[PDB]
């Protein structure tokens, strides 16, 4: 058999930029930083003082509040940005073609704040008034369940958790399935709901999050005074269908998912190996996937969280695999707007690649004010480009070593 | 433009289960009937109406590694490791610079590391965040399993972790498959890892009354019984070593047989409760059946999901007698969790290792505890005593949350 042709077709989303794609896109495309003080939570208790919120949104304007009551944040956002991507990619989902549309859509770590408010129900009103929800509400393929119920899609179904690689990973695999044959039409990205009392506890406490009390420079990708990411939350999913099935239906295209490439350090728990080593052999694995010369990569959408050690080593990543290339193709990291999304970072990112293609515009790397010398490559400062781009790689990385990496391709017949 | 389809074989096994701390001791009690169920001793269970637990036996992480590198990992992640390494030393497989980059890692769990969430949370709410742990978030994550894996074993390949409840460790071992089907590995370790041994776990299968009540360890888990109330919680970790052919050729490794059809589906139903007449789990048989290019009369043996609810042993019948029509009442179909319990996660893991096993040692392992018959659950459950037979074919079911199905069709290697 041939290899399917595996097309993007609708999006949906929710993210510290907007309620919808295209809120979260022209905010990206216009520099705005979704990073402002913590609300979520109470900032007092950690180092962390800013954090990059859903501004203004009302689960209840989506569902029956009974309905949302049954899900924890990280489910509605998936439930809500799902079937906003399908409506964008104006599919009907009937009985007849319900068993070739399929969900594949992942979390980092699922119902935390279900978990965290069940346990301390555990406590003082003991186990017996624990929820019948509580084991549905937490486990974080209940966000694939909830859409494939919102949807009535009947067909390959899966839930791929690989902390921030996730959302990159779960569009890989989807996309995979649709090469192979195994579902016409595939819902798939990722969703979030960290912002939570253990979740910025954890982060916290190994030095994972930025400690600046400023939203004007916390998130700065690449930047020689960076410190530490900030965290944040929603969900990117997309539709992704096979081309004839596509075309029969007179679809519009976004773009076309080309490559993909899935690696392990194999080195340490929480920290990059050397010089990115590992994420340069997932960048060649996606190259190699897509059939193309590094030199065709017009733009990488980076994972960029303004760690430390992520943007130094994925610039070094990133010469390794490109060479002369690497001074000669932009990069950004959107993480500087939209902030650290997580399980769901991988999904927006996606998104973003493919509006990239699309609109013909490559969205900027805000807040580099201090050059460091050791990356030294073009991040798209401050202003959005406009530039007619035929090839995008997105890259995300995530504790356990795992490296994630995607390539779109602008659809041409 | 051309889809590779590579043939893939499993070269090793390693497990802990409530059965034993490996595969030759959980095999072994597996055919002669051996239950491992018995009074929960991981909590305090006078608080719960589940009285009786699957539990490892005898197992001290310590044995395996030091003290200080266990103090690291969560018992899921412990028992991956322990797991998985048996598996690769069963396999005799030397990973090396040279390979590592085509040897990946694909484990799951249906929750992660819940032990070690709910120990840092109470620490959080009883002395302050500052005295959470920096090792907290890696602990936790239900990846670190395949993370850990990783690092142990030199794994720099395809990568991943698939957390789907009960179906977690057949569509682990599935999705694993289709990687090395499509080129992109040579080997992969792969299967699933639960330690949902806990106080919210227990609470929480408690609150939906999922867990049976039952007191008597003796009757607790009786899948297929008309009196069946609910399944019995266990703990464990089923690691396989998936390989392309022709490089199990190569350096001469020992083959069990060979993995052939994977199907998924979900049911679109309900968030707990499975679709009517197991209609979802039906489509995901035929889906694998379709995957394995074979007809539904070249199963042998169905290891059923069999987890000792109503609603799951009655609706995975009916789904049976759907696909297979009149050959449902030809072939042998049992549940192994008679005897180990409901490993969650875990379950498609070692049953994938038993189903494997079937094939390779040519022995049925029964359903044990079987004492009423239940006119709705009417098929051939293998019940009380193994049997002896050469299978050709041999399919493992799960089912989850969320309306999840997976199964898995394993064939006997020439
Ligand atoms: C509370 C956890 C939510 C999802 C967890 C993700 C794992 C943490 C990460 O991978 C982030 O550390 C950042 C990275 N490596 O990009
Ligand atoms: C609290 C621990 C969660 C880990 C596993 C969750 C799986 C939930 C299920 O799918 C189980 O209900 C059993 C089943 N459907 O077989
Ligand atoms: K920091
Ligand atoms: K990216
Ligand atoms: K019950
Ligand atoms: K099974």
């Amino acid at each position: 058999m041939t290899k399917k042709r595996v097309v993007v077709t609708g999006l949906g989303a929710l993210s510290p930029l907007g309620n919808d794609v295209d809120t979260s896109w022209n905010n990206a495309i216009n520099g705005v930083s979704g990073i402002g003080p913590i609300t979520r939570v109470d900032a007092e208790e950690y180092p962390a003082k800013v954090a990059a919120e859903l501004k203004d949104f009302n689960v209840e304007d989506y569902m029956d509040k009974k309905e949302a009551r049954k899900m924890d944040r990280f489910t509605q956002y998936a439930v809500v940005a799902a079937k906003m991507a399908v409506e964008d990619a104006d599919l009907n989902i009937t009985d007849e073609i319900a068993p070739r549309v399929g969900v594949w859509v992942g979390s980092g770590i699922g119902g935390l704040e279900t978990l965290e408010s069940q346990f301390e129900i555990f406590l003082t009103k003991g186990p017996r008034r624990v929820s019948p929800f509580f084991v549905p509400m937490m486990i974080p393929d209940m966000a694939t369940g909830q859409i494939s119920i919102a949807l009535g899609a009947k067909g390959v179904n899966s839930c791929t958790v690989t902390a921030c690689a996730t959302g990159t990973n779960s569009i890989g695999d989807a996309f995979k399935v649709i090469q192979r044959g195994d579902a016409d039409v595939m819902v798939t990205g990722g969703t979030e709901a960290p912002l939570t009392r253990m979740s910025f506890a954890g982060f916290s406490a190994n030095k994972a999050l930025s400690t600046n009390p400023d939203p004007k420079t916390a998130s700065r990708p690449f930047d020689k005074n960076r410190d530490g990411f900030v965290m944040g939350e929603g969900a990117g999913i997309i539709v992704l269908e096979e081309l004839e099935h596509a075309l029969a239906r007179g679809a519009k295209i976004y773009g076309e998912i080309v490559g993909y490439g899935s690696t392990g350090d194999a080195y340490h728990i929480t920290a990059p190996a050397q010089d990115g080593e590992g994420g340069a052999r997932a960048m060649q694995e996606a190259i190699k996937d897509a059939g193309i010369a590094p030199e065709e990569i017009d733009y990488i959408n980076a994972h960029g969280t303004s760690t430390y050690y992520n943007d130094k080593y994925e610039t070094m990543a990133i010469k390794t695999v490109f060479g002369e290339h690497a001074h000669k193709l932009a990069v950004s990291s959107t993480k500087s707007m939209t902030g650290h999304l997580l399980g769901a970072a991988g999904g927006i990112e996606a998104i973003f690649s493919i509006l990239a293609i699309k609109e013909g515009v490559i969205p900027p790397t805000i807040n580099i004010q201090t050059p460091d010398e050791e990356c030294d490559l073009d991040y798209v400062p401050d202003e959005a480009r406009r530039q007619e781009l035929n090839y995008v790689l997105s890259n995300s990385l995530g504790f356990g070593g795992h490296n994630a990496t995607l390539i779109f391709k602008k659809y041409q017949s």
